[PDB]
């Protein structure tokens, strides 16, 4: 048994795991080192464009460390500037995967009121980011999924439930609680009180499969759509992180390698195994995160990442080159007068496309866990949307512009003028929020004893349009 | 030393080795067991228009063990049918890497005089197939190279040469005598008796670098084309087997694995140590082959082999499909009077991609060999065709065809009406030369000595157009 048998008070609370763990408490604390911030609209201003008509044509940053997950989540413009508990553009559900607090509120109060409301809801509630309780039982310690839809989701794959996989699988799983592709299922239901309620629940499209093309037809068959495109009007489907999906096609996957086993190594100290809680790029620490398993210098292998990183690079930048265009090109048709009948072949080719590139980029180190499939689906993607393409000549040839050249999109700046985000408008309306209700939702956090003003060192000194420059 | 340390009599024929080398002369003949003859034309007919206008759209099978390399060398329609030393379509420089002959000629008359001549002009006197002197230096027994545009390549491209190489090195240089991307360079030279003679000299295309993008570099360079396209006119590069160059950029060649650590595997016998010199599928003897590196199931290795083959064959199919399109529309915009000047770009775009694409699948075992560069040069190559049919539907509009439809070519017998491949009269024309000319050449060879008959067991029983059926 652990000193805390009979479970630990304030669990959500990951200081409070500090007095039975103090080991595994400071490298996991020391997430706060990856605190920089990569705005990929600017690097990648061709995903504006794609994204046109969505929230992430607004904001949208590499991830960084565990220790920001809650704070990048209030930052983010995606989240708006809720006034209340009832306003702003987001549900609940985008706390899900940020928070010890999410589990602690769904054992209170039931998965369907949990998933039920704003956002800003649990704006006072959900205050402690990634930590201890989103992967440990407070009475065992022993690895665990917090959130049923995870098993929901590993069932319908045909995979086995979390308590049904080997320790091995879990040293996985155990992520992919939040690193996996997933989708807001809207769902009716009523309360004990007998009022009716919907809910917008974590749903994984795994129903037919793991793969692009199985989510693919998943998604297809009942005929979902994230949001309509912007400039094209095409019914679009946003990838996100499907991390662990990939990962369990690569090599490595394949081989039974744990994202803990890169991610999270051991370390030996006679007889003591310690757990490297510090999740980050396992290049920075490749001696226990890689050399435990591969005999070579710590720069080649280092090198054959950054190979494979250029290959994926080069075809994306291709994939995305292509399907903006597609996207405008259509939205010129759309201008001539072209039906919807017309568009509708080439609006399916340009959902496809978009759908297999996002899926190959959006899991920022797909490159690595499963290059080829990466490689592959850029190029699946890419000949979805020259297919789009070449079929848009017609369109065009048609309506009388065939010589149209679809605008340039090389930086943020005109990417956004085309997908019509007024950025200036968005950042004033957040930093009024921040400064106010973000502020009250501290405080009263603070003041329940929800928060632990601790947590709180520097971890918003920057985003994608703020950055209080040090430390 | 040697038992033969003063050279070996009649060390072209291989037969000869047998008195000092038993185990290595039995397990080199065995290559006669692969014997298999896979149409590659029927296989996959988008590479008949591919190659519409150049002897690659007429026969091009897979390739099969170095027992029949002289006879496959012969049986090709490719070679055609010579009716004495002087007539035929290919030069002598095609007898090059398939025969011990070859260094036995270039060290008897010299290199411009070997590559000086038609196919025809050594017909009786190369005769014997891929042999010990081929790789093996007749007085010391070790691994040499016996052709000098390997070293000029190896050279012109910043490499060590094949005396300056480690000995690993040289277990993967002796294949790449013969495996690798190469180009018949138009040679005027003149000989000791003042003569004015023309060589087509066999040159690596290497003084730029060994990648895909430099060879290309090289090509356009000095405007080099292998042929005019058939059907769109579109000055063509053709790849040919370039299996040292992408294995050298793959995994297993940037760690030091060689040719031979996979296909000529180590048999250990208490301190003594032979190599199995059957050559083949390294998948038919993983035990040796692999399992001295890695360690679980031949099975599950021998799976996630099948899924990069599949993988590759998925990208191959989109990019000749779309190649072959190309090269359709582009025919179809010269009917209706384009001028070179319209599709100079779209020439350009075409015969780039087929170079990329064509260097991806020209090496049989690159999709094993460096799987990442494989689908990424597919991707490339795809892309560039598709930028050319973009490009294609404005111009084909311009001339009033816009709804114009590429033919299909599905069936080798399609796509060689396309490329207007006449078989029945090539083949009926090849066998006339096989019963006459052939035969007197291998009668005369075997009559002066050059040739062992037990060489020519089993070794004429198939070609792509005929089938004696068993052994
Ligand atoms: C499981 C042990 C696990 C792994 C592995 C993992 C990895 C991971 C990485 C490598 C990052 C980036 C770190 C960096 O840039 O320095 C990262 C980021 C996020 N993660 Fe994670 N993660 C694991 C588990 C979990 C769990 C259980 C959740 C969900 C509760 C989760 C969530 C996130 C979030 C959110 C981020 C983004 C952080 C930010 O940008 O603020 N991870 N994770
Ligand atoms: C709700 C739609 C939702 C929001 C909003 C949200 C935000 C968010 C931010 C701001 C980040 C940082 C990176 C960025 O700028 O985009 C981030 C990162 C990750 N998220 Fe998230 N997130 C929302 C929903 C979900 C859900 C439902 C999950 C879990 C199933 C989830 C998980 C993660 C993970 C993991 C990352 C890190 C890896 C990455 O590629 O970003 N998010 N999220
Ligand atoms: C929170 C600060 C936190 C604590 C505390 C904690 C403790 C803990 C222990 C005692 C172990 C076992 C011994 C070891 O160090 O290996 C352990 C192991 C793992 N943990 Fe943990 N852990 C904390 C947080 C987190 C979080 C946020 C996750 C999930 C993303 C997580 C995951 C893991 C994993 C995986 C292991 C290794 C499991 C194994 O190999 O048996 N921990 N942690
Ligand atoms: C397992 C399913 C698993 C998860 C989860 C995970 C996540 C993860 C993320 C979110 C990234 C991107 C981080 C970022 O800041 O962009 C990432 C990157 C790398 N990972 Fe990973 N990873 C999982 C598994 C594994 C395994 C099994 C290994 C080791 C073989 C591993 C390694 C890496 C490496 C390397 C990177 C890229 C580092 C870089 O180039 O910066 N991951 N992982
Ligand atoms: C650490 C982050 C790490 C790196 C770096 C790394 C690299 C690496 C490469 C380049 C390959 C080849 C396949 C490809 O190009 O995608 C590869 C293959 C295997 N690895 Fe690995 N690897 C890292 C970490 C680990 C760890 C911790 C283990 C051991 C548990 C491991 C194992 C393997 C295995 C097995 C393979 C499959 C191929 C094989 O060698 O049989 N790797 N890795
Ligand atoms: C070097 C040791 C070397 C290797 C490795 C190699 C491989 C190889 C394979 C795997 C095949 C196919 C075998 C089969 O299908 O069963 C094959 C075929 C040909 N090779 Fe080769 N080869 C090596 C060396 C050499 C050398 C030095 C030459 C040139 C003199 C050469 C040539 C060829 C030819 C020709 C073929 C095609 C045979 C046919 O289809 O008739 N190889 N080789
Ligand atoms: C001359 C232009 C020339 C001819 C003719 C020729 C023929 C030939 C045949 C018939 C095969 C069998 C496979 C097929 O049907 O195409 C074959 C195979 C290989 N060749 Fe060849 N070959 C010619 C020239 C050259 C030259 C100059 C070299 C060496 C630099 C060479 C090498 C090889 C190799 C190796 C193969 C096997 C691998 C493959 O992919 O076919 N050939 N050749
Ligand atoms: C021809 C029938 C032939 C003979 C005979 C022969 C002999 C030979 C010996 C004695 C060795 C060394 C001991 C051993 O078995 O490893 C040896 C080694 C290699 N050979 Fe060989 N060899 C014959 C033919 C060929 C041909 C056609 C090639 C080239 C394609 C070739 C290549 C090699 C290679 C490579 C080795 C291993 C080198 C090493 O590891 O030191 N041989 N052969
Ligand atoms: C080194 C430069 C090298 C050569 C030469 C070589 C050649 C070769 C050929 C011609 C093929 C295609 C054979 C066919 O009949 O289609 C081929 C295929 C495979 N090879 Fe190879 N190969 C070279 C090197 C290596 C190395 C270092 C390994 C082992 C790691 C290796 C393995 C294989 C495998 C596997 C195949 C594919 C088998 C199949 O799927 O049928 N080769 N090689
Ligand atoms: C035998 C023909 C053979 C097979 C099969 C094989 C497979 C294999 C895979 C699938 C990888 C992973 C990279 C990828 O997906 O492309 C891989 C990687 C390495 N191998 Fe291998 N391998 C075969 C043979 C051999 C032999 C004979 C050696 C040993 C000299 C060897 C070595 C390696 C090495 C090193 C790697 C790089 C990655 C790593 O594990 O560090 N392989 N192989
Ligand atoms: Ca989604
Ligand atoms: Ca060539
Ligand atoms: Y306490
Ligand atoms: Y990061
Ligand atoms: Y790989
Ligand atoms: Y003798
Ligand atoms: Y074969």
């Amino acid at each position: 048994k652990t000193a805390h048998s009979q479970g630990i008070e304030g669990k959500a609370m990951s200081e409070e795991w500090a007095r039975y763990y103090p080991r595994q408490f400071d490298s996991w604390k020391k997430t706060k080192e990856s605190d920089n911030i990569t705005d990929m609209l600017k690097e990648k201003p061709a995903l504006v464009v794609a994204w046109a008509g969505y929230p992430f044509s607004k904001d949208y940053n590499a991830p960084r460390g565990h220790y920001y997950a809650l704070q990048d989540n209030i930052n983010t413009l995606r989240t708006g500037a809720p006034v209340d508990g009832k306003t702003g553009p987001l549900p609940s559900a985008c706390w899900t995967c940020k928070s010890p607090d999410v589990p602690r509120i769904i054992e209170q109060d039931g998965e369907l009121e949990y998933f039920t409301g704003k956002w800003a809801k649990y704006g006072d509630e959900i205050v402690n980011t990634i930590g201890c309780y989103n992967c440990h039982d407070d009475k065992s310690a022993e690895l665990k999924s917090k959130v049923p839809y995870l098993d929901r989701g590993l069932s319908a794959a045909g995979f086995k439930t979390f308590a049904e996989s080997t320790h091995q699988e879990k040293r996985s799983l155990v992520c992919a609680q939040c690193h996996v592709e997933y989708y807001f299922k809207k769902t009716e239901w009523k309360d004990d009180k007998g009022v009716d309620k919907t809910a917008m629940v974590v749903t994984l499209p795994w129903s037919k499969g793991i793969s692009t093309e199985q989510m693919e037809a998943y998604y297809d068959e009942i005929n979902f759509a994230d949001w309509t495109h912007g400039i094209s009007k095409t019914p679009m489907l946003k990838a996100q992180h499907p991390d662990w999906e990939l990962y369990k096609t690569g090599i490595h996957g394949q081989k039974g390698v744990s994202c803990a086993d890169c991610h999270m190594p051991y370390t030996q100290e006679g007889a003591v195994k310690y757990s490297d809680h510090k999740v980050g790029n396992p290049l920075d620490n490749m001696d226990k995160s890689c050399m435990n398993c591969h005999r070579e210098s710590e720069q080649k292998l280092k090198d054959i990442v950054k190979q494979k990183f250029e290959r994926k690079e080069f075809l994306q930048d291709i994939a995305f080159d292509n399907i903006g265009k597609a996207h405008l090109e259509t939205g010129k048709a759309m201008e001539l007068g072209a039906t919807d009948a017309e568009l509708k072949e080439i609006r399916t080719h340009i959902r496809h496309a978009q759908w297999r590139a996002d899926m190959a980029i959006a899991g920022h180190g797909s490159f690595f866990h499963a290059p080829e499939e990466v490689l592959r689906l850029l190029a699946s993607g890419n000949e979805e949307a020259q297919k789009a393409r070449i079929k848009l000549v017609k369109v065009l040839a048609k309506y009388g512009a065939i010589d149209y050249v679809a605008p340039d999109f090389e930086t943020k700046e005109k990417a956004q003028k085309l997908a019509k985000v007024d950025m200036e408008a968005f950042i004033a309306e957040k930093l009024k929020f921040k400064q106010t209700l973000e502020q009250e939702w501290k405080k009263q956090a603070i003041a329940k004893g929800r928060l632990n003003p601790e947590s709180l060192k520097g971890v918003d000194e920057k985003s994608s349009y703020y950055d209080k420059t040090k430390k």
